């Protein structure tokens, strides 16, 4: 383990054969607000008005702008970024889905579950862990799912 | 806005947006936005203990941007359902400049609506080496021309 | 990246932008990028003290976002020569959506740049009233398609 | 800019203007701090504090109020700290602060017999005029 | 009150005490790759010549060049002051991007009190020309515009 | 999330919080934030005449940078009382790169609450050479089990 992780509260390293099917744990919450929606287009370049046009987005289903789905994205993967695993890399996501709209004034919180474990036919040395990640609003429903593929190192002799 | 039913959409059509150089000031807001100050992001310290001895830019901000370059023209009936096979493909480094290739890949019938189809939309953010950094399935569902 | 060579430019086509609302994180971030701080922009109370009751907007928010607004269309043959008539017109409180007017207003040839010319686009920025808040003249020098040998 | 040792006066007062302190400072000190505390961030959870909204980091009011007071930079004054930093009340959004500076005491140093010690007095007030914010500031003064 | 100092919020001048040839140079600010990020993010101009370094090989001093809208709201922002309760903004005239800004350039803005006229319809008020010359590190004028006022005269 | 009372805090226990690096994206950020352009921080051709001959970092950046380093775990038992002895001890650079360690300096029986007590925390900013550029002590009232 490097030096840089000594006496580090927030370094939890979990090897592939660690790694708990079922466990959960929970992020605090995070109160997407009007300087999100702007911070997010202006980060990105992605303007569009169901965004950031409050008299255009009156005329949507539902009236009121929406939260691009990068930033629901990124700020839900986000929440989770407290405890750092360096022997985990992150390879990739499956199934993300935008299961419903999140608007200004809601606040979000991301649960996350070991789903998966498998051997990683490319490396013998390392494991493959899918996390589940769901982001839920105030009203307890989700608001989008993905599943994050880590390639996680096996434990040393 | 321009509408473009289901049927419309052209399999096998290219576009490929301008570029964006990645840089240190976008790692900072990417935290910042996001809420992760990972020192393989935020580090320069720690991070001369990646293979390429430098900062990488996180996953969320390649993709975050790498689809925000795409965000030129909204089309009113279609719906971003979500994305299959998100890949971080490989590491970007502060001053690589990307851009992404949107391809029309795959259309099919809904099971569940009939009055709309699937389109997935593949998104290839390269660098300036023509190298694919990210690559991503987008899906959308697209409504059927009316008549 | 689409080219307008000079003599494609349209007397008097029009094209209005999408809208954006100016939001209360528009002006501190304004703010901060230009180091305007002063108390009608930025205090909320003192500015009750102000006509209009409101803080009010930095007139370079207003011109840089309207500008901005305009962005898509890249004419990468157009150098952006400089701005006439910049006017302030308008309060723009928070909360108000803009939207920007481009008219092509004037052509003519530039007798410094031969394989050039002049083009001069009036941006109005609109509120949600239709109401212009600001208007500028941008003067643009852009290209004239290559000169042909006429045989 | 300059104001030597001898000219600072003891009992001498500045208040500054003020600055609406906005949601966006909240989630921009967030940003540039990595300070995502819910007490700062969740409108949800922050109904359960005694205020039931969102407060202010500390060291957003803190660098804010220092901030106001920048226009009076004293360039021959070296920034040795701060004592007695105190967090007196919370800082709501749409919330207004001052600063209040006052020359609190100057004292001989036996380190440098050629400068003096300079304790600024900085008070952030709210728009209500109560003090939000409180910290002594040292400095160290060309003589 | 030499014991108690309230900063103003707003500063009454009359056209008066707007005195002509009277020049300011604001202190340098440097133009960092995060401004024309920044400014990118607050207007929505992304374009290849301030944000795409390789493209911008193919221009003509081979570097990403700022937004003019950047020059002309930071130069204007060097000079920021109280609100003058007497005094109406209309707008600037004969705004010049006169050279281009790079990444690591520093500027700073020099208002010159250039005209002052009578108003017409205005027997009680003047117009008055500042000049603004935004500077870069060689002391080049990179940009300039001319601030115009209408001035409540003295009563 | 993670309580702990007064009597579950231990004399003497060291944590350091992860790295950042001070960029030029930082200082342009914090002047944004704060209002304060002063050249000294902002003006890389005038910073060449100080005696570093560098733009120097405002000091309530590393204050608030090097205390949001520790806010990775909430408390909720414990309260943010203030600071005492905020020391600017070295000048922060462009390119520095920030670690807090964070030690239980002091315990004591709070003098008006009886149900809670009083911890010290030293928070020390060190730079990539191990050196302490910002100290300060964080003053905590915290409840008793």
């Amino acid at each position: 383990e490097n030096l840089y992780f000594q006496s580090m509260m927030s370094e939890q390293t979990i090897y592939y054969e660690d790694y708990e099917q079922g466990h959960v744990r929970l992020t605090s919450g995070r109160t997407i607000t009007e300087t999100d929606f702007v911070v997010h287009a202006g980060h990105t370049g992605d303007f569009f008005p169901h965004h950031m046009d409050a008299e255009f987005a009156k005329t949507l289903p539902g009236g009121q702008r929406i939260a691009h789905g990068t930033m629901i994205f990124s700020i839900g993967v986000g929440l989770t970024a407290s405890l750092i695993n360096p022997v985990a890399f992150s390879y990739g996501y499956d199934r993300l889905r935008f299961v419903r709209p999140v608007h200004i004034g809601d606040t979000i919180r991301t649960r996350v579950t070991i789903a998966a474990k498998e051997d990683d036919p490319k490396r013998p040395g390392a494991g493959r862990v899918v996390e589940r990640c769901e982001v839920i609003n105030q009203r307890g429903e989700v608001v989008l799912a993905a599943d994050h593929i880590l390639i996680v190192e096996r434990k040393p002799e």
